[PDB]
């Protein structure tokens, strides 16, 4: 009989843990950093927060697997400490190599994801040059997956990612970046979840009403991959540049914080670097004002205290 | 604690039945009718199937009770026969109504959906008028809801409508239409299932990758509601404009109907209207050629035999 | 990584049409049929109501394709009246056959389903002999499918079920079946939706506390398929085996129908056959009287007017 | 229209953390501690992981905020080690109380889940007393949740739970154990996720099947939450009392363990506890027998090696 047919639900995969990229197994990545380092290149930061995970999980064989090639260098893990910022170059296949598949430290340095800018800079870091392909089939370990980039590229992986809408509500889905939007009378952002901020260009291919989006009338900026969609529109708002997205952790609403209002006015200064976390004597400013705003105005919510828009400032 | 969070699932929503539209009871209906009839109009012509339904559910009701307000006029339902053309005036509130919520045929006609296009001129029929707002909610009876639209427009319901994509697969999904996509190397259309066609344009608030989008390098027209997308796009093909579309319920798929093969050659001409449905004495034709086609071609399934895609043509 | 993993979405089967079982071929199931006709079997009545569809959906095909072997008979196929009785017998491979795969009427008569219980009694027909294994998989054609039952039994399917319960609800599953239990303070059933009655039995291996269950205190008889759980139980409640069963779609609900209600007693009598649609001048009973009852008390409701459980009777 | 309806998807909940019980406020669960504390009681071991994870979140606030009720008292915090044995005791309301809704450790020792069962007997330590209700909503902080158990249970907690089954497997779920079973042509179990080892025994409102389980005929013993069902099952198998539930995390699978195989013999030893990790040289016992098996044999898989079932004995 018929019979159309219909399926698939999304999405089930936030918030986990995650991630381990062997298979592939180090072999060839091994020999990808022992001729990566001959070409000049000094360090790695990942452009994702697994990514990082995965170079500290598997950090101390490439210390030793690779000296087993009679070739010495040493590489030291870091922190995370957002903005999860984005290196110039990238490395690339190159897939002659002469180890055994399976079978430190006095050489030079080759850094990976630390807080050490002052050390070397961004311009000689690789960055988005593993990804998934393969895949995350099929056991949870991905997957023999984490191939190399044949082409250089700014966008962000294009397997673990989601979008979809159904009637009411229209969301952009990835391991950490959860944008929703709703509908009351015209579609409009409501809330968004941040966990990591990554500098990876967000991809067209899994957005929504990819028409006319002006990159000056956003929220989320796309330099922070923020979709191109109407869905990253709101009236009377425009693209948080300037926000705290230093901080790790974040989280988007429409609402007041605590013990604090906005009133609407005109006399109000224009948009400009957020504040309210916190007052250098502990206190709080009870009065805000804003030119062009709409309440609820955006508050900053995460592992601090609260955070307004650009466009809201105190009145004093 | 925390928490992101995570849910909705799409679609579980193809080939339902459906529709009724009471409540909106036919008061409001009824009597813009009235007020419509003396404004010229003549005929309806749905913008669904559903909606042809209604009218079919509950056209005896108008028939005497719109003759309660000493009002007299006669309806007549008719059949569904593809494609569903639409018409090129619609009826708007005017709230205003003298008649009982709740408490023929003498006079002139009024025309239903009906296979009567000499009688009255689709310039004359009112079309995508009724529709929801409100809801489906929520005891599957709608819904209260099928409000008017106050604003004339050209696009379908924004109401009843869904599109997701999940790493692998991206679709499109109304009452009716099924537009699939998927990815092995490059995004391309891969199968849609079609069980009528409204001429309403498709909206772009349910797309996906709504930029740089050619209507000359498309699958379905726009003119039939074909999605504005990449995912609309195939190489080696264009639009299916003078497909076999006046069929009622149809199939997309890139494979090759029974007993024949297609061959790819240069001298085969240039794309035409479809054919294979059926020859006139019940044959068929095994040898096909297409110049610019790239096999699997577009084969047509539905309740008839086989048709192929306009760069398909017979070699004799 | 790890991982669990967990999955699984269920159900969103309800309503479906459905059911054709062709494959399998009528090749292996009409020399069945004539060897059970020389073996004295008379008639045939189906065990849900798409197997009656499935005959009717292929009975002219048996008409003649069963007489090009060389043997003679008639088969008529009727209409569907609640309840859906079973069958004292049933037919068994017998798996050898002299026909082709693929390649009337005036002999006897081969009853099917039709309501002519009076012309040929049911101990005379068979009933639950063909079924799923092997699947629905999977382009909703089933499938190749509907092998024939080894063993006699009394089961219904096993394949084409369902049963979950998440927290707050738990819900058995079939083709028409509905059941549902809430839980405010105790689990009790709350609704349950009833488009056919089929008096196989419920297995249960689909169902939940199967223990300690009394068949004189379900809501729904076992004869009926009544899933033996707890979750079939009520307090102030028994067996509902006179109930309004011979109508065909029902519905179960703990409410008040329309312009009654009904007042706890104890000089109300015991419990009897439902009524109250209609009343022979077409009038209703407001007042309702029931001795060890529990409001809101359980009405009927389907493609009729209203009935109430046993436990509600008429003050006069 | 209609119309039945049917929804639910279940389950997208495991290894989440979670879990805090703040609201419930500390307020009345610290004063139930003070009274119980006069009452003789010394210990408390949890339940489930996350309520240990919930005191270990909580217990400072416990050490200084009781304090303000001018009683004193210490309570120090321990670590999880498999398995999770249950105490002999219950606190319970008592709901009254003198002191500050948000308004040490010189004194006697009120213990905490941690290993020092040779300091106070588990039959003088509180179990399974503070629980949800009420519920998990709904921004994933539960909930105001965790209300106090009015009677003295030994069943685990009733709300987080779920049971489900489709048309060819059977899941029990909680937020520890993923028990699964499936179906080639008896209904046996075939996998399960264990995460945890909890002594409170399985409610069978949430099981299948649950008449006629033998407890000695069961895979998981019901001491240690094995639900009461015919999916506990399988052929040539009995309980696992003996089982190596001491660790943590452990995986159920019919296969064999890397690098070995088993013969089905009958000389081979009656069951006993099970082994292999590893061996006091670290090699493995290449050569297995088991009597009354079934290949392939029930491997254990955790934060270990391997260990095999009681049914399986080396030959030497």
């Amino acid at each position: 009989k018929c019979g159309s047919g219909i399926f698939i639900t999304d999405n089930v995969h936030t918030w986990t843990e995650q991630y381990k990229f062997q298979p592939e197994s180090p072999s060839k990545l091994a020999s990808a950093i022992q001729k990566a380092h001959e070409e000049g290149i000094c360090g790695i930061r990942s452009v994702t927060r697994l990514e990082n995970l995965m170079w500290k999980q598997i950090t101390p064989e490439l210390n030793h697997i690779l000296t087993e090639n009679e070739v010495k260098l040493t590489i030291m893990t870091g922190d995370i400490k957002g903005i999860m910022q984005a290196g110039k170059r990238s490395l690339r296949p190159q897939p002659t190599e002469l180890k055994y598949s399976w079978k430190e430290l006095h050489n030079h340095t080759f850094l990976i994801d630390g807080p050490e800018t002052a050390e070397c800079p961004n311009t000689n870091r690789a960055w988005n040059s593993l990804e998934v392909e393969d895949y995350g089939f099929g056991v949870f370990t991905t997957n023999i997956w984490l191939k190399l980039k044949e082409r250089q590229d700014v966008f962000c992986d294009s397997k673990l990612m989601s979008a979809a809408i159904k009637d009411n509500r229209a969301v952009h889905a990835d391991m950490g970046y959860w944008i929703e939007s709703a509908l009351n009378d015209t579609w409009k952002i409501e809330k968004a979840s941040f966990i990591e901020v990554k500098s990876c260009h967000w991809p067209k291919s899994h957005t929504l009403w990819s028409n006319g989006v002006l990159e000056s009338e956003m929220i989320i900026p796309k330099n922070f991959a923020g979709p191109v969609s109407q869905h990253n529109y709101r009236p009377g708002y425009h693209t948080q540049t300037a926000g705290p997205w230093h901080l790790g952790r974040l989280e988007m609403d429409f609402d007041f914080c605590e013990g604090t209002t906005v009133v609407v006015t005109e006399d109000c200064g224009n948009r400009g670097p957020s504040l309210r976390t916190t007052t250098a004597s502990g206190k709080l400013i009870t009065e805000w004002c804003c030119r062009s705003c709409t309440l609820p105005p955006l508050r900053y919510r995460g592992e601090d205290g609260c955070w307004y828009g650009m466009e809201i400032r105190p009145l004093k």
